[PDB]
Parts: C-alpha cells; sequence; structure tokens
C-alpha cells in the first residue's frame, strides 16, 4: 500500500528473454500457422468468430515498438494465438496438432525462464 512494498523484483532482462522465447516460437518447425495474421478475406468465418486475433509478427511488432508494459501482457498474447486455434481449428487435424504442441513448447519456457 502507501510506502509500503514488496522486494523489488529484477525485471530489466524481461525485454531480452520475452525476445529470445519469441525467437524459439518463431523457428519451430510447427510454427507455420501462427507466423503471419490469418487473410481475413480469404478465410471464410474468421473474422465474425475470433474477436481478437494474435499472431507471431503482431507480437514481434508489438515486442519491438514497446507496446508490451510486462511481461504478464506479453503472456497473454501468446496464450491468445493458441486459444484462437483450438477456438477454429479441430484437435484432430494438423493446426489442431500444431497448437497444442506449440502451446506446450511455450509453456515450458516460460517456467523454466521466469519461475
Amino acid at each position: 500500500s502507501m510506502s509500503v512494498k514488496k522486494p523489488k523484483r529484477d525485471d530489466s532482462k524481461d525485454l531480452a528473454l520475452c525476445s529470445m522465447i519469441l525467437t524459439e516460437m518463431e523457428t519451430h518447425e510447427d510454427a507455420w500457422p501462427f507466423l503471419l495474421p490469418v487473410n481475413l478475406k480469404l478465410v471464410p468465418g474468421y473474422k465474425k468468430v475470433i474477436k481478437k486475433p494474435m499472431d507471431f509478427s503482431t507480437i514481434r511488432e508489438k515486442l519491438s515498438s514497446g507496446q508490451y508494459p510486462n511481461l504478464e501482457t506479453f503472456a497473454l498474447d501468446v496464450r491468445l494465438v493458441f486459444d484462437n486455434c483450438e477456438t477454429f481449428n479441430e484437435d484432430d487435424s494438423d493446426i489442431g496438432r500444431a497448437g497444442h504442441n506449440m502451446r506446450k513448447y511455450f509453456e515450458k519456457k516460460w517456467t523454466d525462464t521466469f519461475k
């Protein structure tokens, strides 16, 4: 509360480390469904159903331009990519499987780097 603070967690490396995690996600073989924004002209249903589209390129731009205030807002956008994928794709599809794999991969790197 006022004039009463928990000890300062060092956050000075967070930007660099989120950038490393994102690089690893970008270079995974199963990243291909997530590298670019879904083309809303060419994919029926996407625009109406997926209220907040997110992809890796868009995360990378946000990251590089100071649009994440902290490491939790970065993790929210990454999870959004996988939650959108589950909303629109069958579990038993190549894209559906890709999204499960990528989410598992991300969650391990996140825990190992920060928890």
